[PDB]
């Protein structure tokens, strides 16, 4: 028993970190077999960094100017390409220690593992979920652009986020490995608010059933309610409003615990009403969104 | 910017963990040079638990007996010995992927990750504090035991801990890597109630610390105390008696800052006596004591 923020093994992505250094600008790159992932930002000068124009910029570098450094070895580079906001540097030799990989877009409510990097070398990984603002509260200092977010699956790695930026109000934005952003967000030093930071519902449902799984239940009643009244005050909380499609995700969890998922909701609605009364829930005096049924799952059973 | 509750990267820990069965048990080794280390309640069957006479329940194990699997491949066990409550599997293969290596006995109040395992195979990755009653508070199932704690300087693995046990409260408690329990914690399944799990002062201050750093203000007040003023509520609070060691330590963060260290003190006695009002800090409704001042620092400047 017991429950925690866990992360995925990060030793399959650590034999992936690189250095990435273009100019004064160094950050970390993703190697996968003989391509290098990176962040466009690294051609740019924090100058740049105000209204860059990454197509002239880039026309002013050659493969010889972007220096990629896995541990202490040089690898050598001979191809550049810019797919959205990331760079592919075509090296010469293939990563021997590439897992098998997929790159995935992933979806809001989704967490994944972080290995926060520096210099190609990694600090520590932590678990995130992709806000529906399409940010995260990760934790990244300069220099940990292209540190990656990814799951595991056995024996492969699907990786989802790649780190590009820190908004002024100190949250999170990048891109997935095709170099598409998450979320209205851009590569520029610009006016960049995140909206509405909404509660994922379905992952503090399966972190109530985690609870009741391991031994915390002080929060059931003996109440019930419905979709739509649940949502009613979802709404009123800032809670991503519950579907059908989330109620069926928690059925596996439901059928453990035997406790339907409305009346879960029921549960949860009493907690948003009238607060935790100085009681805590899994050790966390608020609603932890950031754990998935799959996660719960995973985790009350032990898969490696 | 953002403070996460990060562990060490586990790849170095990960090809260290093997399978190791004697008899119906199967939990987890640690191989580290040409020796296995796991606990030695994988020689009793659940019966032999509740009264366990290790010496006599080992001279009927031999070499043969212990089962060692490293990923697909066996380990040929060619020594065993029981030193305090591990054994120690002498196998004829250094294991080619041992790190730089030292086990230390860690103190309360100290931060660890863990590497969660089932079958010799990495699950997850979380941070953990070794609570001042010798407990901690993990996330473990049947199968987890030999599964290590660990902190990561550059280079080197210091292993402090190794699972055994879940206490009937739920909480765990495990060895060092020469076999001791931390705490007065027994591998046998008796009455075993922890004592008073106190709040780690020091750590809370830390992280009180990393707040202000962070962009996290709001409880910072107009007031000082003093150490014995101070300590008198963390008495009344359950919270750890703070030493002028824990003010010395804290001496970086209060720099960095400018806060004094009582000032933050008299801003964590106000927090005590009157809560957080509704109000978060660093994301969290309670304070928070499972980060040291060196993993604020470590966390805060970004050392890989
Ligand atoms: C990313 O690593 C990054 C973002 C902003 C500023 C900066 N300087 C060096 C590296 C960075
Ligand atoms: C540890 O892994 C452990 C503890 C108690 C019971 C059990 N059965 C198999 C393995 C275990």
């Amino acid at each position: 028993s017991g429950f925690r923020k866990m992360a995925f093994p990060s030793g399959k992505v650590e034999g992936c970190m690189v250095q990435v250094t273009c100019g004064t600008t160094t950050l970390n790159g993703l190697w996968l077999d003989d391509v290098v992932y990176c962040p466009r930002h690294v051609i740019c000068t924090s100058e740049d960094m105000l209204n860059p124009n990454y197509e002239d910029l880039l026309i002013r570098k050659s493969n010889h100017n972007f220096l990629v450094q896995a541990g202490n070895v040089q690898l050598r580079v001979i191809g550049h390409s810019m797919q959205n906001c990331v760079l592919k540097l075509k090296v010469d030799t293939a990563n021997p220690k590439t897992p098998k990989y997929k790159f995935v877009r992933i979806q809001p409510g989704q967490t994944f593992s972080v290995l926060a990097c520096y210099n190609g070398s990694p600090s520590g990984v932590y678990q995130c979920a992709m806000r529906p603002n399409f940010t995260i509260k990760g934790s990244f200092l300069n220099g940990s652009c292209g540190s990656v977010g990814f799951n595991i699956d056995y024996d492969c790695v699907s990786f989802c986020y790649m780190h590009h930026m820190e908004l002024p109000t100190g949250v999170h934005a990048g891109t997935d490995l095709e170099g598409n952003f998450y979320g209205p967000f851009v590569d520029r030093q610009t006016a960049q608010a995140a909206g509405t930071d909404t509660t994922i519902t379905v992952n503090v449902l399966a972190w109530l059933y985690a609870a009741v799984i391991n031994g915390d239940r002080w929060f059931l009643n003996r109440f019930t309610t419905t979709l739509n009244d649940f949502n009613l005050v979802a709404m009123k909380y800032n809670y991503e409003p519950l579907t059908q499609d989330h109620v069926d995700i928690l059925g596996p969890l439901s059928a453990q615990t035997g406790i339907a998922v409305l009346d879960m909701c029921a549960s949860l609605k009493e907690l948003l009403q009238n607060g935790m009364n100085g009681r805590t829930i899994l050790g966390s005096a608020l609603l932890e969104d950031e754990f998935t049924p799959f996660d719960v799952v995973r985790q009350c059973s032990g898969v490696t």
